[PDB]
C-alpha cells in the first residue's frame, strides 16, 4: 500500500487496471496529488519482450510533446524485475464508459472522434501503425480522450471485433483507420459492425467477404454515416485515409 518511483514515494489508493503481467494503481504523491502508476512485471520477460518494453515506453515518453492526445507520462524506473511508469489519472477508459452511457451526446461523441485521429494521426507520423485499437485503449481526462499505449509491446481481449480484414490474413496506417472506424461505428450505432454474428469463424468470414453488406441504419448526421461508410471498405487503398478524415465534413463543420 505505497511505492517508489526515483526516490519519491507514492500512496496507492486503488487498483484501477490489470493485464498481462502489470498492474495500474490511482494513487497520491507526497503533496497530496493523485496519479496514475502502471507497475510492469519483468521477471518473466523474454528478450524481445524486453526490447518491446523499452520500445514502447521510448516512445511514449517522445510523442509526449508531440501532442496531447497522449496519455501524460510524467516519469519511469526501470530495473530487471519491474517497470513503474507514473502518467496523469484519467476518469475511466472509454470502453468501461462507452458499456455505463445510456446513448452518447452527438456533439461529444464529434469531439471524441476528433481526439482519436488527432492521438492516432499523431504516432502514424513517426512510424507506428498501432493495428489493434479498441475502445480499452482511450482514456477519458478532463472530458478529453489520449491515446494510452502504442501497440508496440507484445503481451503475456482476443476480440476480432475490431480487427481489419486486410489482417484476417496473416503493415498500413490504413489498419488504423478501419478500428477507429469500428469504435466510431460503436459509438454510433451501439455495437460493432459484426457483433451480431456469433460464431467467430462465421464472423472472420464476413469481415472479409465483399459479398457482404455492412449495415448502416439512417441518422439524423449524414456527415457522420459517410465516415462510417467510408472508414469500414475491405480494400485498405479504397479506405479513406486519416488526413482525409481530419479534413472531413464530419470533424470539420458545424
Ligand atoms: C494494464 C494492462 C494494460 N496493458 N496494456 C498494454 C501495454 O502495457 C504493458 C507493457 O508495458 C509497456 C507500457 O505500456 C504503456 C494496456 C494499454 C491499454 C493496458 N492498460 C493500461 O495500461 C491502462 C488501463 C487503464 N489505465 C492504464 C494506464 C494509465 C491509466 C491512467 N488512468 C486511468 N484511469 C482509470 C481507468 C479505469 C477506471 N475504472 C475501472 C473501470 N470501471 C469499471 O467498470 C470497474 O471494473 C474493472 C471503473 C473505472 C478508473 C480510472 O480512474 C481512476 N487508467 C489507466
Amino acid at each position: 500500500q505505497s511505492m517508489s518511483v526515483k526516490g519519491r514515494i507514492y500512496s496507492i489508493l486503488k487498483q484501477i487496471g490489470s493485464g498481462g503481467s502489470s498492474k495500474v494503481f490511482q494513487v497520491l504523491n507526497e503533496k497530496k496529488q493523485i496519479y496514475a502508476i502502471k507497475y510492469v512485471n519483468l521477471e518473466e520477460a523474454d528478450n524481445q519482450t524486453l526490447d518491446s518494453y523499452r520500445n514502447e515506453i521510448a516512445y511514449l515518453n517522445k510523442l509526449q510533446q508531440h501532442s496531447d492526445k497522449i496519455i501524460r507520462l510524467y516519469d519511469y524506473e526501470i530495473t530487471d524485475q519491474y517497470i513503474y511508469m507514473v502518467m496523469e489519472c484519467g476518469n475511466i477508459d472509454l470502453n468501461s464508459w462507452l458499456k455505463k452511457k445510456k446513448s452518447i451526446d452527438p456533439w461529444e461523441r464529434k469531439s471524441y472522434w476528433k481526439n482519436m485521429l488527432e492521438a492516432v494521426h499523431t504516432i502514424h507520423q513517426h512510424g507506428i501503425v498501432h493495428s489493434d485499437l479498441k475502445p480499452a485503449n482511450f482514456l477519458i481526462v478532463d472530458g478529453m480522450l489520449k491515446l494510452i499505449d502504442f501497440g508496440i509491446a507484445n503481451q503475456m481481449v482476443g476480440t476480432v471485433n475490431y480487427m481489419p480484414p486486410e489482417a484476417i490474413k496473416d503493415i498500413s496506417p490504413k489498419s488504423d483507420v478501419w478500428s477507429l472506424g469500428c469504435i466510431l461505428y460503436y459509438m454510433t450505432y451501439g455495437k460493432t459492425p459484426f457483433q451480431q454474428i456469433i460464431n467467430q469463424i462465421s464472423k472472420l468470414h464476413a469481415i472479409i467477404d465483399p459479398n457482404h453488406e455492412i449495415e448502416f441504419p439512417d441518422i439524423p448526421e449524414k456527415d457522420l454515416q459517410d465516415v462510417l461508410k467510408c472508414c469500414l471498405k475491405r480494400d485498405p487503398k479504397q479506405r479513406i485515409s486519416i488526413p482525409e478524415l481530419l479534413a472531413h465534413p464530419y470533424v470539420q463543420i458545424q
